[PDB]
């Protein structure tokens, strides 16, 4: 069939190419996840322990994390509890349940899972401010060694909160017109996009 349709067609593709920006983030940075978590000294400075002495003195774990092609932040967790959080960059006591208020009793059983198929996990999260999403990965040995109690391990935890800086490259970089963020309306029966778990919501203003 061929009629004055191709125009709602873009509508449908506007709206992909949104929820394949977002898929991309957990895509990208389980990634990240594993070539950071392949690291012997990692494994045994983080491994049911944490020692910030090495991290920073090396900067393999530092600050330097927000300015080498890394995330927005780091958590350390294991067995229920926390004692590494770093926020943009920063060493600060917090803990990952309490900067967008979900639990944790949860996601570290997901987080895990992660070691057992050799495969990070990934979910949505609303951070203090702003939408954000949450990604686990099992630090596993390198060069051969010996498996480890995946039980009793470590967890790290990477965490971007979605800003306005970066929404011009969540449409704009994926042939989306104007993108914004919804927050706290409704829309004119415009089209935009519902995000999972959270109450945030992603527009545009494509033209028929």
């Amino acid at each position: 069939g061929s009629a004055r349709h191709q125009d709602d067609i873009a509508i449908e593709q506007s709206h992909f190419y949104v929820e394949k920006a977002l898929q991309n983030r957990r895509e990208n940075s389980e990634q990240f996840s594993t070539t950071y978590s392949f690291w012997t000294d990692a494994y045994v400075y983080l491994g049911n322990r944490v020692d910030a002495d090495w991290a920073f003195t090396k900067n393999n774990l530092g600050s330097v994390l927000y300015t080498t092609n890394g995330y927005d932040g780091v958590f350390v967790i294991d067995d229920r509890g926390t004692r590494y959080a770093m926020l943009e960059g920063e060493l600060s006591e917090r803990s990952l349940a309490d900067s967008l208020n979900a639990d944790t009793g949860d996601i570290l059983r997901s987080a895990r899972r992660a070691a057992v198929d050799e495969a990070a996990i990934s979910r949505y999260v609303d951070f203090d401010g702003a939408p954000a999403i949450l990604v686990a990965s099992a630090i596993k040995p390198t060069s051969d060694h010996a498996p480890i109690d995946l039980a009793k391990a470590s967890v790290m935890v990477f965490v971007d909160r979605l800003t306005p800086a970066k929404l011009a490259k969540l449409g704009g970089d994926y042939g989306i017109a104007n993108l914004h963020l919804l927050a706290g309306g409704a829309a004119g029966d415009k089209e935009s996009l519902a995000l999972e778990g959270t109450p945030h919501r992603l527009a545009w203003v494509s033209s028929r």
